[PDB]
């Protein structure tokens, strides 16, 4: 194929690529920093100046880009954010429309991420699917980079693929993760930085925590981690192990640093020997660099690195995992806001059930014991509502204080020794309640 030729009758202005979009129609994007900002910018602008309307957008892990851009609450009425997963840009939309007479300007659509493909493709359906993606090679190929997950199933799927060329995407080797111009429909470029999860700082009890979670890594364990402060700190307890293996959801600068340590080696795993892998990549400058043309780091779609079964299948693995809450019960609850749930979504109780099902395998789920300067328990009575692992999903549980294996207890030895992961402050305060529900 003619690929220059191709490539220059395919390149165009944002303006005009996404100016024939329909009104009516179901658009997607990449996750976090594959939202592609020039793109997103333009689109906006159709809405802004009335050219467009009745759109919906279908995704899941929102940033800045789209956050500032299509997702704007001025073209509420005209782009129609179809979130799959409520993060804090959709929590601040959700409160502004509370605010402004009660509006319903955010569209939850209760979904599962590991389905995130199938979903999209079949039952929803996708017009048009947009994303950054990395320069093309001497072979006529692009890369999706950060991303996988959903994306390398919709960009095919879609009716319309648009990408946005960006240098400072890295050229990522993975299952389907490789575009061949003749499946891209336009172009665009774009070179700007990757935006970054912002570092955040440890707490003390992080400490206690990390080193509770480290002593429950087997040898040759392999490793799934959300992202956080928490979890950086355990990789950092793991720097002295080897024949770690990574198969996670999310890559994290963490992770990356046992790699690049030579901690991690997967000889040990059973599928993707030699690789690690993840479906979607979120970290700041030097990480994203760092996964550029990488040969032992493999991306692959979002329903096989979820699929339980597929987890299952690598001996030893352990899959850590934050929360904001814990009950009596066992059940966890890892949503910010009061009175709904709307993080089940979430891919994390796929590697809870993966995780246990693995020979030799640990879930863990993991929280500090208080909050707001220790005056509000995190370590509660009982969840409100719809919860994000349920009790008979959950494996170990983690405090600053230790550690409890849920698995095959009776109400009663679970809330006994689930108070005892709270902080002294509030212990009797929770066993009174555990007596009132009866529990004990």
């Amino acid at each position: 194929m003619d690929i220059r030729a191709l490539y220059d009758e395919k390149l165009t202005t944002p303006e005009e690529a996404v100016s024939s979009i329909a009104s009516g129609s179901h658009l997607s994007m990449g996750m976090f920093a594959a939202e592609p900002p020039a793109l997103l910018k333009a689109l906006a602008d159709r809405a802004t100046r009335g050219d467009i309307g009745d759109l919906r957008v279908y995704y899941f892990v929102t940033a800045k880009i789209a956050g500032d851009t299509i997702l704007r609450y001025e073209l509420n009425n005209r782009i129609k954010p179809y979130s799959m997963f409520v993060t804090a840009v959709e929590r601040a939309l959700i409160r502004r429309g509370i605010e402004d007479g009660g509006r319903k300007v955010v569209n939850y659509v209760p979904s599962n991420f590991h389905q995130a493909p199938r979903l999209l493709a079949e039952e929803i359906g996708i017009d048009t699917f947009m994303h950054t993606v990395s320069p093309m090679d001497c072979h006529g190929y692009f890369s999706l980079g950060v991303g996988n997950d959903y994306s390398s199933r919709i960009a095919r799927s879609a009716r319309r693929f648009i990408v946005e060329v960006n240098r400072y995407m890295p050229r990522v080797q993975g299952e389907a993760a490789a575009i061949h111009i003749s499946e891209v429909d336009a172009i665009v470029e774009n070179h700007v930085p990757l935006i970054e999860m912002p570092v955040r700082s440890a707490i003390p009890e992080y400490t206690s925590i990390s080193h509770i979670i480290a002593d429950l890594v087997p040898d040759g364990a392999c490793l799934q981690m959300g992202v956080g402060a928490l979890p950086n700190l355990v990789c950092g307890v793991l720097k002295d192990r080897n024949d770690l293996g990574i198969h996670t959801e999310v890559l994290n600068p963490g992770l990356v640093d046992l790699i690049r340590r030579g901690v991690v080696t997967n000889q040990r795993k059973t599928l993707d020997r030699g690789r690690s892998v993840f479906t979607f990549a979120m970290g700041q400058q030097e990480m994203y660099e760092y996964l550029n043309d990488h040969p032992a780091i493999f991306s692959r779609p979002v329903d096989y690195v979820n699929d339980p079964h597929i987890i299952a299948q690598n001996d030893n693995v352990v899959s850590i995992n934050a929360t904001l809450q814990i009950d009596l019960t066992g059940a966890c609850n890892s949503e910010h806001m009061l009175g709904h749930q709307y993080s089940a979504s979430g891919g994390q109780l796929d590697f809870v059930r993966g995780a246990y099902a693995s020979k030799g395998g640990r879930s863990i789920i993991a929280t500090p014991s208080t909050a707001a300067k220790g005056t509000v328990s995190r370590i509660i009575p009982r969840i409100d509502g719809p919860v994000t692992t349920p009790r008979i999903d959950t494996h170990y549980i983690v405090t600053e204080f230790g550690a409890v294996n849920l698995k095959g207890l009776s109400s009663t030895e679970r809330a006994l020794r689930i108070i005892e992961l709270a902080h002294p402050d509030f212990r009797d305060e929770l066993t009174q309640a555990a007596k009132k529900m009866h529990l004990i």
